[PDB]
RNA sequence: CAUUUU
């Protein structure tokens, strides 16, 4: 007989003049910043806008010293929420140069929380660290969109991971599981080695007292991991493969999955050698 | 003993120069385009840059006279893998606001097709058809983002549909599958229409005569669409959750997901009521 | 859907 309702026609917007903008919460007005350290108000200053990359290189054996000034507003900020979705909103609509920027950026904050001695945890309101789950998903997105050629060029490709660790965060952001599966094997594929990078902080974050043993595997990608490591992963694995794909496409998908720079609005520093 | 070494040390690479950048190689010169219509000519001059979208709002009353003309950059451009990957890029990087801009360029597209017995095939060559499958998947990703009292501040939730669709695209690009799932029932949240809109050509492209139902289903969809009913029902939703959420985290987290304003490059036109 | 893929 007749077919069922497509739709109840109660959904449908009660006015149909042109809408060509979606609606700016406008919020509250931010706080003054709690330090009087000029280098560390600067550095918040260049953070808030799309600064060109390399004008925020920061050689990594210089941040020692910048951790503690520059805690007083990553860690100390009255202004955590403002902060926290001005970059989740960069990472949200992030190409990949964005992307691996972030990350080296998250790592060496990482790794300078080791040298101090701090935990990590979710309760911890830091603006770096408390970004890295959606900057996983990210990735993970970001690799998802390549062209398969990009996983299956490697020496050792070790497809069945990519695959099975894209998997669990794409479907139901299974964090600790993809630790768990990553831990059954020695890593062989600098895009799996990417992975590992961007899972152990969130993983370590949410760990409780019941996954000590996950946590202690998180520390171990820390300490490993090396200035730099991301941006420099990738732009040899990308170099590379110009040199050796031969599809008449595959250049062109990936030109846009790339991008043509990134979005620095949020990211306080790219560390480098 | 020492526990499973972590990674083969081989897969770093050397240390050279601190990468500020990452590699993607240069476009060739443009070809002209097939056509001396000074009106669709200077549509596609627009189309290449990030302008304001006031300057690209297009009355559907008019897109029938232009649809034609148009087809000869649409449909028969000599800069085909130029334009596609323009408006991949942008799409990669959406935010809602640029996501919902594009969801209504390519509904009504899609509707000058059906009135005028055009068929839908993977391999038709048509810039902005061959854009919406990554279209499909950006808008889950948004709809995942969202804090979830978006999606059950709804008079009818219907949040399991919501979730299972979002789980079959995220998870494996199941686009047929997830049309036979929306086919089961009712749809009774603006949430869920959103996903229905956005899958119907998708799914279209790749029917074969093997799933006439499913894609009966799919002209069903796509004949019922309005001009401007993503941005209308989106512009609806916002403003009316704004008004009763009380959760000040919601609305920074929204703010950043939804973005402050669209970015049009590779977009022609906005179509409107 | 009831942890759905491999
Ligand atoms: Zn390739
Ligand atoms: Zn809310």
């Amino acid at each position: 007989g007749p077919l069922l309702k497509l739709f109840d026609i109660s959904i449908l917007p009660k006015s149909g003049e042109p809408k060509l903008f979606l609606p700016v919460p406008s919020l509250p007005c931010q706080e003054a910043e709690k330090t009087n350290d000029k280098y560390v108000l600067a550095m918040a200053q260049r953070a808030m806008h799309d600064v060109p990359i390399s004008s925020k290189q920061l050689t990594a054996n210089l941040l020692p010293v910048k951790f503690k000034p520059l805690l007083s507003i990553v860690r100390y900020t009255p202004n955590y929420y403002y902060w926290v979705s001005m970059r989740k909103e960069t990472i949200a609509s992030a190409n990949l140069c964005t992307v691996a920027a972030f990350l080296d950026e998250s790592l060496c904050w990482g790794q300078q929380y080791l040298k101090n001695d701090f935990i990590f945890s979710e309760n911890g309101k830091d603006i770096i660290l408390d970004t890295s789950s959606a900057l996983l998903s990210q990735l993970v997105h970001k690799i998802k969109m390549l062209p398969f050629c990009h996983c299956l060029m490697q020496t050792t490709p070790q497809d069945h991971i990519v695959k099975q660790v894209c998997y669990l965060i794409a479907s139901n952001n299974r964090i600790l599981d993809a630790v768990r599966y990553l831990q059954t094997s020695v890593i062989k594929s600098p895009i799996v080695l990417l992975l590992a990078y961007a899972v152990c902080l969130p993983a370590a974050i949410i760990c409780t007292k019941n996954e000590t043993q996950l946590y202690s595997h998180c520390m171990r990608i820390l300490k490993e991991y090396r200035p730099g490591d991301v941006m420099n992963i990738l732009h040899e694995s990308l170099t590379q493969h110009l040199n050796k794909c031969p599809s008449s496409t595959c250049a062109y998908t990936t030109r846009a999955i790339v991008g043509t720079k990134a979005n620095t609005t949020g990211l306080f520093f790219l560390p480098t050698q």
